[PDB]
């Protein structure tokens, strides 16, 4: 895999991130993830997670895995980068996400974030709590 500069438009979720990608915008899904939606519990928290991880990055960049790179309502489906810190670990170790949607073709980073999963849970951390 091979990581792609882009830019950030607008933060939106916990797991979802508006981005320019090749000069069009594009909302893009995490891979691998799922946060709860802003109206359950540790929404808003995980939103804001990702919301400061996404602003407060100077270089933002997208890897694409095997597999399918849109999904069926259009949104890239991508690992996320802030500054080298990937997005879509960096909410299952704070027990903000579940490991999710794990498709074969598009899985490279299943086993990191399983790792990242169980450290969370061993933790009790929010989700796990
Ligand atoms: C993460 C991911 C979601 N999806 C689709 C499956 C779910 O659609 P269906 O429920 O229609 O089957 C939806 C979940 O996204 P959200 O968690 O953003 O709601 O996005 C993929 O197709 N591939 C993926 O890698
Ligand atoms: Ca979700």
């Amino acid at each position: 895999l091979h990581k792609e500069p882009a830019t950030l438009i607008k933060a939106i979720d916990g797991d979802t991130v508006k981005l320019m990608y090749k000069g069009q915008p594009m909302t893009f899904r995490l891979l691998l993830v799922d946060t709860p939606e802003f109206n359950e519990k540790y929404g808003p928290e995980a939103s804001a997670f990702t919301k400061k991880m996404v602003e407060n990055a100077k270089k933002i960049e997208v890897e694409f895995d095997k597999g399918q790179r849109t999904d069926k309502y259009g949104r890239g489906l991508a690992y996320i980068y802030a500054d080298g810190k990937m997005v879509n670990e960096a909410l299952v170790r704070q027990g903000l996400a579940k490991v999710a949607y794990v498709y074969k073709g598009n899985n490279t980073h299943e086993d990191l974030l399983r790792k990242a999963e169980a450290q969370a849970k061993k933790e009790k951390l929010n989700i796990w709590s």
